[PDB]
């Protein structure tokens, strides 16, 4: 019953500062424009200790499966090859990506009937609000 409140199919309903967050990450112009137009669905499921998170949109469909606390390799939607570790910290899923001596942290939290995603790169934060689909 690890992660029960996250499981489901979620749809993006608002975004703030996502272009700036992508700039800080190093995403190029054309990817930023196309990616920023997307209204992804995030589909979260759990089977034993394995969590799966799918992101589907007109831009890209990606999928990660992982065990909490156990590093894995991830190819991001913008084609970074990163080393990822996802943990639960006080009810928040905390996803750290490392690549080329850089780091970004993506937090996912349940707040009321929403799933709130905070993406942080250095001083720049983007907030992405999802609702149940
Ligand atoms: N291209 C591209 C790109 C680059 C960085 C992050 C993301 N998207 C996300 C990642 C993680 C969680 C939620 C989102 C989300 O879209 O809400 C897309």
């Amino acid at each position: 019953h690890m992660c029960d409140a996250f499981v489901g199919t979620w749809k993006l309903v608002s975004s703030e500062n996502f272009d700036d967050y992508m700039k800080e990450v190093g995403v190029g112009f054309a990817t930023r424009k196309v990616a920023g137009m997307a209204k992804p669905n995030m589909i979260i499921s759990v089977n034993g200790d394995v969590i799966t998170i799918k992101s589907e949109s007109t831009f890209k469909n990606t999928e990660i499966s992982f065990i909490l606390g156990q590093e894995f390799d991830e190819v991001t939607a913008d084609d970074r090859k990163v080393k990822s570790t996802i943990t639960l910290d006080g009810g928040v899923l905390v996803h750290v990506q490392k690549w080329d001596g850089k780091s970004t942290t993506i937090k996912r939290k349940r707040e009321d009937d929403k799933l709130v995603v905070e993406c942080v790169m250095k001083g720049v934060t983007s907030t992405r609000v999802y609702e149940r689909a």
